[PDB]
């Protein structure tokens, strides 16, 4: 008899009708399926013909079922449980009157990797699609820190405090580039445009990678993320992009350890009865973003959370468990075009979880399913979390890296103080200051005329013009 | 033995180490006194004797310490205790790093202004201080619904989509009108001069009262209200007003009664052991506001809390009991100048809640305190409440009396759509509308030029260059 088991040996099932069964059953099929091929010396060439694929799939499947297998998950018991009952007596929070809503949840420890519990969907029993691990969505502005703003910086291309535009711009095409009903507003502060989720903010920032040349197919990559075109104007609000929310955890868990990935897994042994092991998982750790950037960017998304502005998270928690509230909390949500998909990402030092809401059939939720359902879904999912493993989220805090460098910039400029020239009257630039985070070797640079991340000549007549009348 | 009692006869004590005990024997002491001193045939000319008030003070005393009397109070058993709970349970919530936090509360009935519960502070045995029914604190801006808007509308000089001025603006001293560090923006609806609790707008509201000849006077004084000095720039705000929570719970109780006060009380009878009536609550109902009026400002008061700019009430309650989350609560909060004092008023049709928190010695909160700390807290309160009564708060929702007439205006000027004159060119004034809610019998006017509450010639040019612009 085959068995899976949690990750301290307790069996899961003899080779049973829930999401748990059939996530860890297929993946150890499919880590069967590459021993037996190897086993049998057949050449990856020979593995591309399709009739032959699909007799090792059958073996690999039959191989488990027969033999005496054991399969070692990462599956922490107490947790994965405790997310059941949460998904089962709270997830009707989610019902936002546009019908029943579907959900998929992972929770994943930093460190490793390992995913320690998920939440397949709203009920196996009526709906077997797996949520957590097959469907994939636009990530839609989670997509931000990842691969706008985060290479930004890591490329030393912007610092915490370096301002952007979000004057009213058009897509190539002509069409306004929206947030929600709104078409722009003036500069700010990378601060704002990610509490706030602003969109052309967003933009500008992907074309002066694109502008610069920088590998961000690279970055990506490294991660495991399969995007077929990085030549997509809306990319950073997650156009062109879907993803599984598995795969999605996984981004988030690099910035949260500081800018070192590891790979995602639910299984992470398989021996035969008689001890060969069959399959091991390699941990394999690679550097995606610099230190620097990473414990920068957490500081940003700190205050993502905090602010309240696009979800209310944090005061759902407090309520509902003040000290788990108080555990160092760091996160982004996002939203698709048509109010289709709603995500929430949130870390702590040690663990990662990431969540998504929608319907299958892809129709809108409501303006708010996002903002406030399913943030108290998640509250209430990770107080279930901590209630069967107290430790488990940590009370370490995020701290900048020693190799953060660190910037006197002009509030206004978000640069340094200088002489710069606006028709005639070349300014000296004064006025109130702030501490930037940069992750380069020199940090902010001078102030000089463009001084935003993108922008229009209008908009940088009307800005100096604001910016002088208030020296 | 004199017992005093809960509302349904069981007893309180006879006359025992709290503020419930304190609070009952001295309302019941005064009543006392009035009675002993008519019963004496005392007229009201020697009572102003001091020597002569003092030994009725003293016999009241000792007439019950010694009798047999039976004191009712209004009391609810389960109500109460559940609050007291509450509070030793959660009261910590409160402490913001700016010292101990002390805290009152009043729970009454919105049908009768019975007392059913209140919370005198965090602590009885370290600090005797009744904060629910002895310490008067400035309400701040839970005066503006009360004093300036309500008054406004229920004079027929403004309906539920007007638009006020928040530009810029300073005191007769010449000192700028300030919200938080904040000096002002342009004009808004009365939604959002509300649910910001913005000041500019409160302050040109109550000059138009004043400009008017309105007896404001009169409203706040119906609701039993002592303010010595109406002549007051900040009157609105909360200046030159200092009240109990128990008053200033009896005037949202006006509010949600649809316009008509019930005199709070937490004495209803007060018996000799023969039965012989001694005391006992005489109902004396007030229409203060028109129902139009105040219903028009329940739906105001209901974006306040829905909204969730100063206060994350409803999140927490969401989280903590989603069922209660949905009964349909309406409310207002407020802040003093150096954050000193925090208040957030709760009503659902059924009853109203006060809370007020802040320090005895008067120095500051927290910037945060009212917004989040003050909020969970109640939501933790209500909570508690609910739990130990579960029909106390009531399914009924705040509706529109029939009497409320109903204008179709301009979203842009809060006005009826018309010609108007802007230096020469005399505007068709077109643009997309709302349904705006007035108390008076015409409902909004036509567009004139002066079409906001308040606002200089500056601003009045500034607004309709960017309107026209807009057409
Ligand atoms: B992001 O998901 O916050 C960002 C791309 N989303 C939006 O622009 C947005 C809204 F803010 C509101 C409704 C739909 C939508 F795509
Ligand atoms: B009101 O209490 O909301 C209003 C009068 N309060 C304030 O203007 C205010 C703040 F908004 C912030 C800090 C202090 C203060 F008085
Ligand atoms: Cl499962
Ligand atoms: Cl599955
Ligand atoms: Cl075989
Ligand atoms: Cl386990
Ligand atoms: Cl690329
Ligand atoms: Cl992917
Ligand atoms: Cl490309
Ligand atoms: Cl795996
Ligand atoms: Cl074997
Ligand atoms: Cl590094
Ligand atoms: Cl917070
Ligand atoms: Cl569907
Ligand atoms: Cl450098
Ligand atoms: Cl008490
Ligand atoms: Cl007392
Ligand atoms: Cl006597
Ligand atoms: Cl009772
Ligand atoms: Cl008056
Ligand atoms: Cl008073
Ligand atoms: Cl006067
Ligand atoms: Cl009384
Ligand atoms: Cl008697
Ligand atoms: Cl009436
Ligand atoms: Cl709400
Ligand atoms: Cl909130
Ligand atoms: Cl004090
Ligand atoms: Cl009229
Ligand atoms: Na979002
Ligand atoms: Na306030």
């Amino acid at each position: 008899i085959s068995e899976i088991t949690y990750s301290d040996g307790t069996v899961i099932a003899s080779i049973s009708r829930d999401y748990l069964y059939f996530t860890t059953l297929a993946e150890a099929q499919e880590r069967m399926y590459d021993y037996l091929a190897q086993r049998d010396n057949v050449s990856a060439k020979e593995l591309k013909n399709e009739a032959t694929q699909k007799f090792y799939r059958d073996l690999a499947a039959k191989e488990i079922e027969n033999g005496g297998y054991k399969i070692t998950t990462t599956i922490d018991q107490k947790i994965h449980s405790a997310m059941q009952s949460a998904v089962a007596d709270y997830g009707y929070l989610l019902d936002d009157g546009t019908g029943r809503v579907e959900v998929g949840n992972v929770l994943m420890d930093n460190q490793t990797g390992a995913i320690l519990g998920f939440v397949g969907g709203r009920n196996y029993q009526e709906n077997q699609n797996n949520h957590a691990f097959d469907t994939k969505r636009s990530p839609a502005s989670t997509t931000k820190p990842l691969l706008a703003y985060g290479i930004a910086i890591d490329q030393g291309l912007m610092g915490s405090e370096t301002i952007l535009s979000n004057y009213p711009t058009n897509f190539a095409n002509g069409n306004p580039i929206m947030y929600a009903n709104s078409k722009g507003t003036g500069m700010m502060t990378l601060g704002e445009a990610l509490n706030y989720s602003w969109n052309i903010p967003a933009y500008w920032t992907y074309r002066m990678l694109r502008e610069n040349g920088v590998d961000v197919k690279g970055y990506m990559e490294k991660m495991g993320y399969e995007i077929p075109e990085y030549g997509i104007e809306s990319l950073p609000m997650g156009g062109g992009i879907e993803v599984t929310v598995a795969q999605h955890t996984n981004g988030y868990q690099t910035l949260a350890n500081n800018g070192v990935y590891h790979q995602k897994h639910v299984i992470s042994k398989i021996e035969a009865a008689d001890g060969r092991v069959v399959y091991e998982y390699q941990d394999k750790p690679v550097q995606v973003y610099s230190k620097a950037t990473a414990t920068i960017m957490q500081g940003l998304l700190r205050e993502v959370l905090s602010s309240r502005v696009t979800t209310t998270f944090k005061s759902n928690l407090t309520s509902l468990n003040p000290t788990l509230a108080n555990a160092d909390w760091i996160g982004k949500t996002g939203t698709t075009g048509q109010d289709e998909n709603m995500w929430l990402m949130l870390s702590t030092p040690r663990l990662t979880l990431g969540g998504w809401i929608g319907h299958d059939d892809n129709h809108s939720l409501s303006q708010q399913a996002g903002y406030s359902n399913n943030s108290n879904y998640m509250a209430h999912l990770v107080n279930a979390i901590q209630q069967a493993s107290p430790s488990i989220w940590g009370n370490e805090r995020f701290a900048l890296d020693p190799s953060v460098v660190k910037s006197e910039v002009l509030k206004s400029t978000g640069q340094k103080p200088g002489k710069v020239s606006v028709e005639g009257k070349e300014v000296e630039v004064t006025g109130s200051t702030v501490t930037s985070y940069w992750a380069n070797k020199s940090g902010a640079p001078a102030t000089s005329y463009r001084f935003a991340i993108g922008g229009s000549d209008a908009d940088y007549q009307n800005a100096w013009s604001s910016i002088v009348g208030s020296l």
